């Protein structure tokens, strides 16, 4: 600290967190949607495997989605996928009223199923204490506010910044520069701690900051051409430790 | 782990310590010895605070002590320092005897008081769970030898080196070569502990060690020119939350 000040050279003084994945099981509730839709889908309207059909179509129709604000709300661009997925299932007319129920199941179920765990919240009461957070997360205003409020957690922290209302998301480095200005703090003095190599840590690498931190809870292996991030760590748990470490290098 | 490996890059195998004022108190016991000889040759052969200057006189001429083996032994030398030491100061004849009993009070103080802490133990048994310990000291074969039995310390390693033993030593990068040769392993899979920039931390750049950790218990800022460690921690209890850490890098 006093060599460190010598040698002009920072404590870290925010940590940057990505959301989806990360802090709360994305993609677990909504599994737990989709299982919720097949349900319905079977029990009331008595279809059989095909149920699972329409679902993974939808999947792969939220996979290449192609969001234009100015032409439509991202409720009815996702209706339409259900609506198109059925049709193509099933055939028949057109449904969107079956369409609205599968997809609102599948809203509400994956809501309801976005949390802190206690000990994530825990954690992030302490980081606070010493450091400033910000939460950074890619997709669309309304879907990604909506997860936010879901999961309660906008007052774990002192900014929240979310891709689809900015010019750029991850990983352009603009993104990262307009939180370093929200914070009043410099890329050198920034961590950005996310489970996504393309978008967290390489956005974290064209942006200069400091450190990125891959989570990578499964321990996959991936491509060799692509970004590598200055730590990898199991769980999120691990940042504080992580961090004081951080603090010790020269 | 499985992404390291995919990605050619190891785990710390071995760390290797300092002796001196790491892992124990020399500074604090050689002071002590000295204060013993103060209380001698005061309160027994009256002495007033002359007794300090012949203290001093010795600290100088330890500090820049000139051993030659083929000609004296250690113990021999150091009496020498005290002789001159109390000549120097009280004049009259060369006085060996008193000499001898200045010299052996102060090593008995001192040995008496390098002590493993409780802590330290405690640790150095974690550590060596995980990895392979080495002891690495700068110095005369029988002080360093000496000071090794007197804290008791042999058994918490895997090898211990003493650089008087060797063909150079700290920051000499072949003392380091040999270390990992007589662990079997690489500089690259090496961290050097230790509280001395100019030995310790810079033995290990010079041998492309994985990692240099310098010990600053006082948070001292050094001179403009001078090596600098990859971390720097107050205390070596920190060591095993750093090697998780340093685990992790990428
Ligand atoms: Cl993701
Ligand atoms: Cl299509
Ligand atoms: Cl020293
Ligand atoms: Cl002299
Ligand atoms: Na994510
Ligand atoms: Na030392």
């Amino acid at each position: 600290n006093l060599y460190f000040q010598s040698m002009g050279l920072s404590r870290v003084r925010a940590v940057f967190f990505d959301l989806d994945n990360t802090l709360i099981d994305t993609a677990g509730a909504s599994r737990r949607g989709m299982l919720e839709v097949i349900k319905l889908l079977q029990s009331k309207y008595h279809y059989k495997e095909e149920a699972e059909i329409i679902c993974d179509k939808v999947q792969v129709k939220l996979s290449k989605e192609c969001f234009h604000p100015y032409n439509t709300c991202i409720t009815d661009l996702r209706t339409s996928h259900w609506e198109e997925a059925i049709q193509e299932t099933k055939g028949g007319a057109a449904n969107r009223k079956l369409a609205e129920e599968c997809y609102f199941l599948w809203k509400s179920t994956r809501l309801q199923h976005m949390t802190l765990a206690e000990d994530v919240k825990a954690m992030l009461t302490e980081l606070r204490k010493e450091v400033r957070l910000l939460l950074l997360t890619n997709g669309d205003r309304q879907t990604q506010r909506e997860k936010i409020e879901a999961c309660a957690c906008q007052s774990y922290f002192d900014a929240v910044v979310v891709g689809g209302e900015q010019r750029e998301e991850k990983p352009a480095p603009s993104i990262f520069y307009y939180c370093c200005n929200l914070l009043g703090v410099q890329p050198g003095d920034c961590v950005m701690v996310g489970d996504t190599l393309e978008t967290d840590i390489q956005g974290g690498l064209n942006a200069g900051l400091k450190a990125t931190v891959w989570i990578n809870k499964n321990g996959i292996v991936p491509l060799k051409s692509s970004p590598v991030p200055h730590y990898m760590v199991s769980s999120v748990l691990e940042l504080p430790a992580l961090l004081q470490s951080i603090d010790c290098k020269v």
